[PDB]
């Protein structure tokens, strides 16, 4: 693997411990401001604080392994032969992707079908991650026709996903109050940009882009931002939804 | 011991990270999900969170036994020295198999003789996990007939169990409504599928088919597939029936 | 030391991990189960919790310190000379029998004299494990009648505990329905059959019997056994009877 | 690097860990005093929690980067080649610094345009330590040029920030009781004079000022009492102004 | 350094782990006690808390030193050059001791000037350590003169400090119910007895006294003692003031 200068090995395990506090940070607020908003919207909530939780406790392993990965040596950074890619993660989303759509489904509280839709969505996520990660394991330059048919295979899924969340969501998003519907169209559009970035670096991990520290330190620092606004930034935003229904239906404890 | 590949060994250590992650979120879950139903079934839900707990805890023990039982060496994984086996899982289950059928009775409100039926169904477990212990350490080759004896006599009570939940506990589950009945009834066939994973590989194990990396690695992913089925979504289920009843009863908190 | 076997340190490990996972258990089934009875009992349950969490601790060093007296050779466990001896055991048992006690005192509720009863208690468990401390680092062969001694001595608050257990505490037992009576009948009973597993060990050990890999395997496995058993099971002897009297007096938050 | 005397290492090292302790005890404190304010402040409380949680963390990190960039030898302590420079501390401030003038929001309760002002600070705090990172990872004598325009564009959103924290927040401060008045008009000249170290630390490192042990020490001492000084005891204030609020409108639990 | 028999280091190694389980257990007991206290002393009962988590923390990290100050040699205990000296405490005590008198003006509901005398007892604490942390440092054979200098200025405060509780506070506890009397009185008495411990422990090491394996195995327990009954009966003390004065006003949750 390539060698990293003091600086790129730096940013690389600052971002991780970024993620890392911020995902302590989201599971505490999530946890105790549970409480601030009215009883009908406490479960979405708790989903909420799941997702954080699984989240961190994931990216405390990915932190010990990047230093696991490299040591130092004559002022660089030399790979050491332990292993580290992003197969590890899936093991994450496959369980934070199901919950993620969970808990935008439960905050919406959809008058009719909510069960059919949040099981359709829950296997959706399922089928993405796992036709995504045989994929992952396949060399890009040997085993090419693998890779591009699983992504695609796995890109189905993900289109359906973004189908339902701006098609069948619409009717449901058009019963809410204007700031609610502010609101849930901003939670649909960081889904957009923050979901899409996954898709993309798979893609030029494909084409062999991904060569060099400087790839390989911005991969780190993608994944870390993304993650970071997918999970506790959207989560903010389910209990900013949850905070404002529970002001409009007069059931604030406050 | 065989030789490990980088993907074998990879694929067992993210399936146990899955099952600690997937452990600890059940936890949260639990925990903060107990304030949600009414408070006839809490304990229930209290019980649900111990289990997830002490697997937890016991999966954070099987991680670092397994990372510990290999070491890399020229792109593969070989074996140390020190030991990894089964029968370190038989720890845990002594205690999380006695109290998941609790909390399938505490849930279910048996209105007679809910006593002797838990005090049964517990000394049943019990001994199941007790007389399974003395085979599993037995060696299939040397030692096959004490291996064959005890899985016999292990199997007794497993019947009994079966037996307990399909038979006596028919008339209970008939007291139910609809959603109730169909919910106790999938819980049941969760039951009969995951807990027969267990046997399977134990019969596997006796007849000398577990040799080779690509058993080694199929036993553990189905460990841990088993583990979380029959520990955090057994859950989950429980608490479905739980909010059932309590919305049935008009005990929900919301 | 005696070299061990994979067997023998592997059944002493699993004891260890299993009291471990049944101290965290009960700790939290403790925590969450005080809201479940009356509020004129929760203070007891608080003290339960606090031993588990106590024991737990320990036992999260005993189970460190195990690993690091042996080390894996040829196919033996070989002592490593770090120590292992029963001597830091008491530094739990200082602070877990005066509360145990404590808790059965508390969920009792004496109407007359508690605390002298329980001052009296707490004293005498103080001092049983403080005179058995000097015994216990008594070398058996070179120091034997300073072990006879301080045993006979430790003794003696022993004998107190179990007169005021059986004669004090009989007329307010004599006060509580039958369910009740019932419930702090066995919890006496266990209490004796426990808590004599610990001098009989000291006697054992004064006689020059617990030499050999196989006695101390025994008396690790009997150690954990006694444990589990007078701490987790006992408190939740103390949470039974604390929830039969918030039904008696109606004062059950369900 | 300089060496340290045993007195330099032990000094950085005993003000790191009463920081951990400080941000330890601070967080359990906002924890369990959200009940003692009434409920339209909490939220405030919930925010401070995170801040001493967050820095906790990286704390905690910090300490253990000390100790791996100085070895035992001689009786001095001399560097490993491991890295310790204060790039790490940015990754925490970060988050804390755009959520401390949050709960100063929040606790505040602006009557108008509550969401505009915080955003604009928040932004603000993000623009200003993103703007001191490039600054920081220069070069003092290589680089002084970038140092020099990264730490001038990095001061106009700390000057903003004063800005409004003594031009607008002065007519919301002009509307609370007396008592409430000296409570935050002490807690802005807290911050005036907490926040001010930092860019002093960057300024004398820009001049080559901080060679030499005694500068090493001075600097991380400094760094332990400012973050105390402008979290823990900054979170404490906001505690005693929602306290006084809830005293002053009768919603005090007590 | 002196070199320990196996016995010395046991002592002292059972001895931190005692005050490390003492204060685990303090912290559960004070937090789930505090709903058991009316509303009005939950304030108190938190500062409680808070010490014996600070302290719990440190006694970690001190047990972490005394393993790494010495190594296993020959049946001997021989110094590894690792520090191990008492200034660490002093880290601790800058936040215990101002925490500790807290509490007890907290629990006092002091009817006038409370502010001002909880002010001025919290800077007496905080300039006796701080003055007492210079002369700790100072060497007792070629620094006498500034050691006996920082005693002297580190005991006025002390002085003080008692004055305060014995003159002051005299016509406060005077205004309590004769229980309530009685445990005030008996509070302060535990302050004499165990804040005297460490001036001693100061002018024992002032005056030389505490070379040899056997001084330095009683200080260490002497320690552990006097911050065991000084943070956690202290609290539990704090508790029984607070559960009468409950129980006096009819604030009692039961
Ligand atoms: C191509 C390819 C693949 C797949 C690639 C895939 C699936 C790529 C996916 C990319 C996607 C979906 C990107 C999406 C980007 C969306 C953007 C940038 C959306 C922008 C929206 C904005 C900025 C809206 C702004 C706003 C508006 C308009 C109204 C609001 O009120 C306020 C505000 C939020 C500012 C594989 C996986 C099959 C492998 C193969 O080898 C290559
Ligand atoms: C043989 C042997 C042994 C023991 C082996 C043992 C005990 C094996 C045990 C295996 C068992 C019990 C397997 C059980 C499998 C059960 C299955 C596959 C059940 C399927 C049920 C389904 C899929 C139901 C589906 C559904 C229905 C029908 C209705 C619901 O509403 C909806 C839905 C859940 C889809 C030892 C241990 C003595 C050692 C010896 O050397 C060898
Ligand atoms: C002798 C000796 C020493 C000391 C030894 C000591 C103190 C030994 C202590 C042993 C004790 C106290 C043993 C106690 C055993 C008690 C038993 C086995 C009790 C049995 C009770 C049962 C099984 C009751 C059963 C039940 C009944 C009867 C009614 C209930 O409703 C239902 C049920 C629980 C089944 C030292 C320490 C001085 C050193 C010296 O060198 C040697
Ligand atoms: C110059 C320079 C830079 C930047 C430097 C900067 C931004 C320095 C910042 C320093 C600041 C803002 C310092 C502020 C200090 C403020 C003080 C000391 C305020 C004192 C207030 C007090 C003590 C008030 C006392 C009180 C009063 C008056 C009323 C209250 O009721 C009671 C009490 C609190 C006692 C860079 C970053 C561009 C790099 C370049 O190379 C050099
Ligand atoms: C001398 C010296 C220094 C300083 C030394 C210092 C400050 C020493 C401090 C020692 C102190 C203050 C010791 C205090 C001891 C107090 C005792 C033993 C109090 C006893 C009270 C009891 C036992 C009361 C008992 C009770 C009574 C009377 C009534 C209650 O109702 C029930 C009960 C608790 C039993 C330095 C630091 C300047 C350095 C220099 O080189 C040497
Ligand atoms: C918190 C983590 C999140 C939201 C992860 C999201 C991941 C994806 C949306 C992954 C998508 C993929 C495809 C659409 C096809 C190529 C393979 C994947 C798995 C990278
Ligand atoms: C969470 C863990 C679970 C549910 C474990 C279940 C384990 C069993 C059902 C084990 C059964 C066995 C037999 C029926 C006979 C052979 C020996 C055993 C112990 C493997
Ligand atoms: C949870 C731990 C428990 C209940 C420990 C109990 C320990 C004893 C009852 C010890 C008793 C002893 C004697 C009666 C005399 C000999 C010395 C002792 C300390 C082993
Ligand atoms: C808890 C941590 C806090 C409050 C950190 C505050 C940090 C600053 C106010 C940093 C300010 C800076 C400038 C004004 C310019 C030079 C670069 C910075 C980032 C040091
Ligand atoms: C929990 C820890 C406690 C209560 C620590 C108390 C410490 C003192 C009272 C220290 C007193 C000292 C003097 C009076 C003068 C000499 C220097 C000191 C710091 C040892």
């Amino acid at each position: 693997a390539t060698t990293l200068t003091l600086q790129q090995f730096s940013t690389v395990y600052n971002m991780l411990s970024f993620a890392v506090a911020s995902m302590l940070g989201a599971f505490a607020f999530f946890v105790m401001g549970r409480k601030i908003v009215g009883p009908k919207y406490r479960l979405a909530l708790v989903v909420s604080s799941l997702v954080v939780l699984i989240a961190g406790y994931h990216y405390w392993r990915i932190m010990g392994s990047w230093t696991a990965a490299y040591a130092l040596k004559d002022g660089m950074y030399v790979p050491t032969g332990e292993p580290f890619n992003d197969a590890y993660r899936y093991v994450d989303w496959l369980l934070t992707v199901p919950l993620l759509l969970t808990e935008l489904v439960l905050v919406m509280k959809l008058k009719k079908e909510s069960g059919s839709v949040l099981a359709k969505l829950i296997l959706a996520a399922i089928a993405m991650i796992a036709l995504g990660y045989p994929g992952e394991i396949s060399n890009p330059e040997s085993q090419a026709g693998a890779r591009l048919m699983w992504g695609v295979l796995s890109t189905v899924p993900f289109l359906y996903i973004l189908y339902v969340l701006w098609v069948r969501l619409g009717d449901a998003i058009g019963e809410h109050p204007a700031k609610v519907q502010v609101l849930l169209k901003n939670t649909r559009y960081l889904i957009l940009l923050t979901w899409g970035f996954y898709p993309i670096v798979y893609a030029m991990g494909s084409y062999g882009w991904l060569g060099g520290a400087g790839s390989v330190v911005a991969v780190q620092v993608g994944y870390s931002i993304a993650d970071v606004t997918a999970k506790a930034l959207y989560g903010v935003m389910i209990f900013a939804i949850a905070y404002a229904k529970s002001e409009a239906d007069g059931s604030l404890p406050a």
